[PDB]
């Protein structure tokens, strides 16, 4: 079976992630489930049912890739919590939390290649910004 | 009427601005549309019928707060450009492209105060980072 390059999850609490990948699919097209996914924590819905969910997730997505790359809505939510308990040490993942969709983008878009992680992260600081105080 | 201090607008293609605001009631509570409203630009939708729309948005915003902040989901997008083209020399209406939950959650909760927007932009970008990397 192929084992590409990296596979993406997007998690977070909420309806965040699907939307951010619904959103970043009307930039680069349609993805599929062995290169990315969402997962979300819904009202009503514990850490331990979402929990095993999650390593599920980043398991599966291992099977196909040789790295993931998850993406969690801000630090300390339930999501990079989980995430940093569950594969602290595993290097083949990494966890990179208060995305934009800048970020989700150059991802999807770069993920069949080699990437330099730290200028993307850079890269997705500097796509937040005040507009008008930017443009003059 | 009221007019309270600040509205927000959340702005995107796709379904990135609404999961956005329902994922951060999560965390702030629920809000209501005299305060705070999304603007999707979906599939199949041109830009001459989201224009008058997200203008809409911004003026009724406009008639219950003093000011209002429209997040953008990046620069160069259609909600971005329309934003910016309509609202360029109005000083009650901010643009901050690129946002994240962080972002979007702060500026709820703040909503009712005196903010320093810089310092909140500034500490937004910060929240957009690897954490494992950050963590050590």
């Amino acid at each position: 079976m192929a084992s590409f390059n990296r596979g993406i999850l997007v998690a977070s609490h909420g309806n965040f992630a699907s939307g951010a990948l619904m959103t970043a699919e009307m930039f680069v097209g349609e993805t599929t489930n062995d290169r990315v996914r969402t997962l979300g924590l819904m009202p009503g819905e514990n850490i331990v049912e979402f929990e095993h969910y999650f390593k599920n997730q980043v398991d599966e997505l291992l099977d196909s890739n040789q790295e993931v790359i998850v993406l969690t809505d801000l630090i300390g939510g339930s999501p990079n919590n989980v995430a940093l308990s569950r594969f602290l040490n595993l290097d083949s993942v990494d966890i990179v939390t208060g995305f934009n969709i800048p970020l989700l983008v150059e991802l999807i878009s770069s993920y069949d290649s080699k990437i330099n992680l730290e200028e993307i992260v850079h890269n997705a600081q500097n796509s937040l910004f005040n507009v008008k105080q930017q443009l003059n």
